[PDB]
């Protein structure tokens, strides 16, 4: 076992409380996970900037950020990086290994509180794992997944998935014909 | 709180599991590293006999050969008895029963493996509704937390398990403008 702050609580997981220093539009800014309520919230962690691993996931969430905001649903990136190497890393051409200029904000966990919370820490190496959690307008955890590639139609898996989580809870379920309670 | 998903190396592997299923109507033991080799979609539901439509399995088994022809297997399980698991399938599904089924039903009645995987209610004394996939190789690579019955999961489940072994097997390229630095 490890601690971690992903508790079921009721019939539900909250996602965990943060706040931490980001890069938005190539400047600081503070950010906590209550500014994202009434919204969809995909809050994607991954290891370090600056490595030799391609930053596909969060291009392509850069690109595509439009899409999510037409659809109530805003994008973070997290880090155990300090904000000023976010900012050098944005301010890095893609062609040197850079982030290049980016439209989603990349949060700082450098104490390592946010990673520790959402249980994605690895003591070891001082870094996080690369994991997608979906957070809905409610600030119930819905979905998390982990990957241990850059990939790209976890981008598109993403959009999909939450326009699903949206259309159910709007619309209910309905039980299988044939079946009945007692 | 206390949990089993420790990150570890770089990744997740998923938490070694053991107890008593309820699989074709006798009671077996099973165990996490009897599907070594196999992606396993585990889906933990909070109780049987409740007033909530058993959605989810009663998809599953009906579509169960899909999932063994890209090689997946799926177990169920609940904080219930393998006894209460076993009068359920007993039970006809008109009567809120689950009727026959082709998947097991894993009995957590201590609670060890629900705490393990870190959706144990301490209040309540049950779980989340919660489907995990772990792959071949046992690592975790996707939790997904429902609270209603969703049928579509079923086919969700399907299609990122197969996305997820298209990856495994045909690995991920990088964006066309990206390259980068070295030593």
């Amino acid at each position: 076992h490890h601690s971690s702050g992903l508790v079921p609580r009721g019939s539900h997981m909250p996602a965990p409380y943060w706040e931490g220093t980001a890069v938005i539009n190539g400047e600081f800014k503070e950010l906590k996970l209550t500014d994202y309520r009434g919204k969809y919230l995909v809050f994607f962690f991954y290891p370090l900037d600056f490595t030799f691993v391609c930053p596909t996931e969060i291009i392509a969430f850069g690109d595509r950020i439009e899409e999510f905001k037409s659809i109530n649903t805003e994008v973070v990136a997290c880090s155990v990086d300090s904000q000023f190497t976010h900012l050098a890393w944005i301010n890095t051409p893609r062609r040197q290994g850079g982030l290049g200029p980016i439209r989603i904000p990349l949060l700082s966990d450098l104490n390592h509180q946010i990673s520790k919370d959402y249980g994605v820490y690895l003591e070891d190496s001082g870094h996080t794992l690369r994991g997608l959690f979906i957070i809905d307008d409610k600030g119930v955890l819905r979905q998390i997944t982990l990957n241990d590639l850059p990939v790209g139609r976890s981008v598109d898996e993403t959009l999909r998935l939450v326009q699903a989580f949206q259309y159910t809870d709007k619309h209910g379920e309905v039980c299988p014909a044939g079946w009945k309670p007692g």
